């Protein structure tokens, strides 16, 4: 038994890490095939990122001015391009580390593995949800911008996010690998709102589905509720409103645990209503949404 | 910014992960040069389990009884050996990628990386801590034995942990690599107790330094204690009591926040004493001891 906030392993993504330097910026790349892919903002001085012109500012840079390094290795760039937020560096050699990958943009709600880096070297690995106002909670430092957010399914890498930028409260935002930032954010040093973050309620179900199945039960509960009585309890709590496939996503854990979405959701309308009074489900004081259907369905068989 | 539970990268550690089958059991090896590494239990049957003979099964197995696989690879075992609760199966290829390793037993109250396989194949990775009581509260389905857990220091692994029973509430026991159990377990399916873990004060200071350092601060107060004082407050709460190395090993963090470690003991004396009331710190509703002093400084720096 037992249940804990897991990453994926990093390996297949280590050896895809390069540090790139342009001018005084140092900062991390994804090297897969012939191409590293960085955030574009490494060609900006402290006071280019008040209000840049990524294509001017690119003008005036050149092959040479982009210094990628793989440990010790240093990589010919012989093509610098732009994709929306991203630079794309085509260098000589391709990566023989080079992984079966993807380029996926995921949804709010999904969840991934970030392999944190600095000068291009890992230092750790932690779970990531995309909230649905499309920031994440993580642990970035300067010099971590371009560090990737990615799935393993089968033997193959699906990249999902890059690390470009951080917002007030300590929430971070970044691009998908082909460089559309996840909301409405700009890589920009001026002000923008994220605005109001709500919780994953199928994911709060995954969680509790999880705790059951670990033994902690003492919130289960003899009432049931209608999708919409318990919607409207939701969004009063800021939640996001539960649909039919949330239901039907649910049906592995419904299934396995003997107990129906519904009486679940009631459970959950107690907590909202009534706190948890002290109690713990699953070593937390609080409701978790990191956790999707499919990742407590993984942890929770093998 | 940003304050995560975060483990070391897995990939030096996925290299050196086979499958070890002995009869009907399955489980995980850890293969180092010619030797691969892996729980003696493996020998069992289901009945061998409630009061095993260890020294009685072995001498009924010999080489070919013990199939190692690698991915697809299968390696020939040329020598079976019984080291305290593992077994070294003396093998005839060393592993290529066998890095640069140590073999630590780790001290109550220090953290270490657990990368969980079944069958060989590593699913995920997560951070744990020893309890004082030595046990882990870990991610362990059947199969996940001879999982192990390690340290990353400089371009070295440090091993320090290899999976093995599960104990009542869902909590883990296991061994050094050297095959010494933490605690008093044994491997035999026959009652144990874990008896009373206490929290690691040190790491819950050095979590309450994260906070600050994010900006968590609200918790700050104007009061300051004793050492005799706030330890006479940790023992009524079942704390580790608190001594001058701690507040040493505390230093960078103190000397980081401005904030004396004594001053820090008395805002802590007033969650114990006063609760939460419903605030969260860094993202929690509860005081968090599976952080070193180390493993903030390292987050919290680079
Ligand atoms: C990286 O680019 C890096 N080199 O690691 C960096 C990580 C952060 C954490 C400290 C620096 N990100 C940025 O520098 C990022 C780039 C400029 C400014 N950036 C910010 O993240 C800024 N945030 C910010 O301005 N937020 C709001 C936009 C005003 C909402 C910081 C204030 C955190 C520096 C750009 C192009 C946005
Ligand atoms: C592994 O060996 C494995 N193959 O993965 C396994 C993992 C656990 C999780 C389900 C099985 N561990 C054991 O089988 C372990 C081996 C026997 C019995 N084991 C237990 O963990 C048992 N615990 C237990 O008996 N606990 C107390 C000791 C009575 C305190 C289980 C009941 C969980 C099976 C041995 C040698 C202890
Ligand atoms: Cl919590």
């Amino acid at each position: 038994s037992g249940f804990r906030k897991m990453a994926f392993p990093s390996g297949k993504v280590e050896g895809c890490m390069v540090q790139v330097t342009c001018g005084t910026t140092t900062l991390n790349g994804l090297w897969l095939d012939d191409v590293v892919y960085c955030p574009r903002h490494v060609i900006c001085t402290s006071e280019d990122m008040l209000n840049p012109n990524y294509e001017d500012l690119l003008i005036r840079k050149s092959n040479h001015n982009f210094l990628v390094q793989a440990g010790n290795v240093q990589l010919r760039v012989i093509g610098h391009s732009m994709q929306n937020c991203v630079l794309k560096l085509k260098v000589d050699t391709a990566n023989p580390k080079t992984p079966k990958y993807k380029f996926v943009r995921i949804q709010p709600g999904q969840t991934f593995s970030v392999l944190a880096c600095y000068n291009g070297s890992p230092s750790g690995v932690y779970q990531c949800a995309m909230r649905p106002n499309f920031t994440i909670k993580g642990s970035f430092l300067n010099g971590s911008c371009g560090s990737v957010g990615f799935n393993i399914d089968y033997d193959c890498v699906s990249f999902c996010y890059m690390h470009h930028m951080e917002l007030p409260t300590g929430v971070h935002a970044g691009t998908d690998l082909e460089g559309n930032f996840y909301g409405p954010f700009v890589d920009r040093q001026t002000a923008q709102a994220a605005g109001t973050d709500t919780t994953i309620t199928v994911n709060v179900l995954a969680w509790l589905y999880a705790a059951v199945i670990n033994g902690d039960r003492w919130f289960l509960n003899r009432f049931t509720t209608t999708l919409n009585d318990f919607n409207l309890v939701a969004m009063k709590y800021n939640y996001e409103p539960l649909t039919q496939d949330h239901v039907d996503i649910l049906g592995p854990l419904s299934a396995q645990t003997g107990i129906a979405v519904l009486d679940m959701c009631a459970s959950l309308k107690e907590l909202l209503q009534n706190g948890m009074n002290g109690r713990t489900i699953l070593g937390s004081a609080l409701l978790e949404d990191e956790f999707t259907p499919f990742d407590v369905v993984r942890q929770c068989s093998g």
